[PDB]
């Protein structure tokens, strides 16, 4: 705990291997960083000039590969980036010989695919640092641009309070009450009574010692204009998962129909309340998904019958919506990761 | 408004083409790159090197030259001074021909002169960013370094309370408005109750409209006492216009007299109250203005008998007075006004 | 036209947006810096480091993203490549929230895709510049790099003429007639009588403008020797779409059979006369495709019966070929395009 | 003729002290210089990094001044500007003892001022460069930048015509005549016909000898329509000094009323004619001083009622002016003169 918050050569497998004050480093950094791009400062001071990363992708993301690409880049990085089709891993090779190969070439690995222990055999077996760039398990590199996010506009967030509402049981749900958890906030997991009981016992268990340590809490709640009640911040995802068939489409919206974001939610909470999503979010019939969903379900479900899902257009187009922020920090925050994580 | 904080190419010709996150960009920039010069950072790092601007300036401004002068320096870029017998528009030029010239050498006009209508001509004609160093309408360069001393000095800015005192219905105290709608804050224009009559009644609409966005109030008050009541920031300006007869100075300071900054105002606000001025002021007699003021009207008007107008020196010379932290950041405001419009 | 010409901000959205000082500038720039490099003077002259750009192929272009990724690397910048897999708009995301986040991460980009209006929204919402690598419509990068290698060969080209002959109502043939009117070329449209009235009825109209204010001329023709006579460039393009089917594709040989690039006609015109083709181009049967042409047609088709479609390997080997020189051109024509418009 | 182009330690005191190839030289190196500024080459070659130049202005003229400002800083060099009040040489002290000691302190001079003879003392007296602003009799600076801008439009101008229309015998006819001489230019000088009395007969026999040499021929003129015919290019200038009495203005508007550019005089040119004017010009009423002229006469002479007097503003807008880049022309030619007479 009161060692150097020194994190050149480690892995971000999951934050929760790192301590509360490794994390508020890793987010005023990005800060620091942020500000430092804006004067120019990067054209000059390049620190990683002689370091080659590789970012793995066994499933397309382009939000975190830009964000990877433009940060290593900014840094002084190569960077070579392979897709799905050479990012499969354990069906040629044993993932561990493919680690050992990649860690002769290369100074850092990004990750992102479905297995949490992908990662975990990455950075074994690597011996370079190891970055998730999205598991079935956690999105750590978002928790970091979500938190320094809200830290931009509020300051220090201990007892601030966030809901995040909708699918909350998912990567981006669980990672939210993570970083929750690291700033001291109280969180509400608004949705389905039942989601609470798919969650990683494990995690929550490290959740609470965190909420006991920093502050904060963490609530449970089926309502959400009654979630939203003094909230600084509310935060949702989408609730399909493009891919999977018609059936699970219905079976989600049925179960999540009551907790779209509207300006009934924003309201119930403060005046400078924040929104915040990862995007994409469908929020108009600006899609052919939300078409093609408005259409086959707007009748069971008029909720969606403007494309509209799991937040509404009028919410999406106020200025509470802080989402295009939180977007640009994926960079500033990847930046930060890549420079603790390699060293100048 | 949640696109990106794009300001390349953008002309600074009011304060009221601007969203608020570009207002608040402006701000944190200046900070930023007050903090940079302090580490000597604009040593090696000097981005606009290739980059030439003109400041014409058509009645000297002093302060306002001298601001662009170091400004431009610092960030690596020459400039040429023109001042009242080259700045001079409309007569032996058409001020459109003027302006595709400068446009052909310069990478960026600065321009002060008294018809806004001038800035808005080198806008157009030009093709490059200008900026209005204050004409008869608006001094928004002043608005930026006003704002950021306010923040450097408490943090964020939302409802707190500024009393401008005085002529609240010149250029200064019509840009303190502007402001003050940015910032969220909560204006008294204190002042004669006609003033707030003069006021352009689309600035006033625009205002309305970002107060109801970004929080605060405005409200004319026409008691020093009563306006100073929880104010964080005291702000005035002179009740002479130099160049003007002893008729409208008689007039003025007539119905200005009521509105002096005293130790009574001062004790009247919080205990952290801070006192603003763009200055020059008229706070002692020291000037040879002064003297030949408290001395042909000291009579009628015992209140500048000593020389002393708009606030007293037992006000200036005190711990409250940050015109001088203000008249700083002149520099820096401008500075981050040309990176960002210009850009690296 | 008296204003300065300053790109800087622009996006190459179409070619039509800009004026005639402007494309002029476009194609001089373009030379020098081919110029430059060829005394390796982009060694230590980066104008771009600290800048990055992404470029995004919705359907694969490879001639146009290698010219993209050579000039943005001569020029110190990063780039980033998106192929179709990420590219598609309008599908999980509405293309105005993807472009604004793309603003966030980059200083320019670089879209290829099938509709213009996709173009449109990148530009509206992204705030940077936007490139068009080629849309349904127009093929603007293409265009500078094509008269640039007019004017390399013959200097001003002012009253010259240039034939394109073949499906001249496509998107090469289009782009080509806009880029003669900005050059006050003579253009003679050679093929089927009925494809005039295929041609964007304002695409014609702006056109003929340029013609008026510039000089040169708009003909139709029907008869390839005719149109040939006085002709200092003769320009063609492929008769087939690859993935178009069988009828369609018959069709259209039967319909362009008379208009092939021979000899004959290469002789008809000037005896500098230069040939031009954006390419690849089916010129013998060196290519599966052709052989599969010259077997299931050729026999109802003698033309296509060596392979060879819209130009004869007689006119391809001759030295009147600058084809290839042109397909150079495309790099440091999109060199001149990102400079120009990101800015040193 | 045979000797290197070698202007180092050379003064730009009249333009008849050079040979044709070192006015050649001048022209070609202005275009060299303007084409890498374009591309950015101005960052990091600054040739003149510990140099130091004075331009000295006895009257303002402030596009003579900017030009110079510019053009010394993209070469590196500091430069010190003095205006009227500390340029009247020969007054407080001898121009010999100034020369004298502006030769210790700077490595270049700029002079404009009335007298030629003070620029022949600052030539013999100060050791260094010395270059003309503008004279009596000539104007140097701007002659470079004149038929710069005719060989960037034609390319080679031996053989081409050129029409200089109105007050001929002032010192821009004269130094335009000079100019023709130098490129093998048919001059018809075209205005009143006791003009030609006017013109200093030496510069008249040394520019008759250039055009023996270099193939134009000088030939004037009573008649805008005749003297039109075949022209490449129309140069007029005004007809009003600022500021004389009042008699000597509508005695010049008397003389000159018949010579006004208008587009009868255009359209009587070739068609690629382009309009040259060194600026300011009175086209319309967008002056106060046009507006002065259009009242108190106007009534009298009645070409001048609209404010328009040596070119209407209907040829001002065509695209036939070239005016602005003639005047963008002032820096990069000024900059080519700087290089080759102070060296790299």
């Amino acid at each position: 705990k009161h060692m150097p918050v020194n994190l050149k050569g480690r892995s971000l497998d999951s934050l929760l291997n790192f301590t509360t004050e490794e994390v508020q480093h890793l987010i005023d950094l990005s800060i620091d960083l942020k500000k430092a791009k804006y004067q120019g400062l990067h054209i000059n001071n390049r620190p990683l000039v002689g370091k080659n990363i590789a970012i793995l992708f066994q499933k397309d993301s382009t939000r975190t590969r830009c964000a990877f690409e433009v940060a290593a880049s900014d840094l002084g990085a190569g960077v070579t980036y392979i897709g799905p089709s050479g990012s499969n891993m354990g069906k040629k090779e044993s993932i561990e010989d493919t680690a050992k190969v990649l860690g002769r070439f290369y100074d850092g690995i990004e990750f992102r695919g479905f297995a949490q222990s992908d990662v975990d055999a990455l950075v074994k077996y690597s011996g370079v640092p190891v970055w998730n760039g999205l598991t079935d398990d956690e999105h750590p590199t978002q928790i970091i641009a979500d938190f320094m996010t809200m830290k931009e506009k509020f300051g220090n967030l201990k007892n601030k309070k966030i809901v995040f509402i909708g699918d909350y049981k998912n990567n981006v749900g669980v990672s939210t009450m993570i970083g929750a958890a690291f700033n001291g906030m109280h969180v509400v997991m608004c949705g389905p009574d039942n989601y609470k009981n798919e969650i990683d016992k494990n995690v929550l268990a490290k959740c609470i010692e965190l909420f006991k340590r920093n502050g904060g809490s963490l609530r449970f709640s089926t309502d959400k204009i009654l979630a939203a009640q003094d909230a600084d911040v509310i935060y949702t995802d989408v609730w399909v998962s493009l891919g999977e068939p018609f059936e699970l489409f219905d079976k989600r919206i049925g179960e999540l129909k009551n907790f779209q974001v509207d300006m009934n939610m924003i309201k119930a909470a403060k005046n400078d309340v924040i929104f915040l999503h990862c995007l994409p979010a469908f929020h108009d019939d600006h899609t052919s998904f939300s078409k093609e969903v408005a259409t086959t379900l707007g009748a069971k479900y008029p909720i969606v019958a403007k494309g509209e899902m799991e937040v509404t257009d009028e919410v999406f187009q106020s200025l509470h919506n802080k989402a295009f922020d939180q977007a640009e920090n994926r960079m500033h925050s990847i930046k930060a990761i890549i420079l603790s994580t390699i060293g100048y």
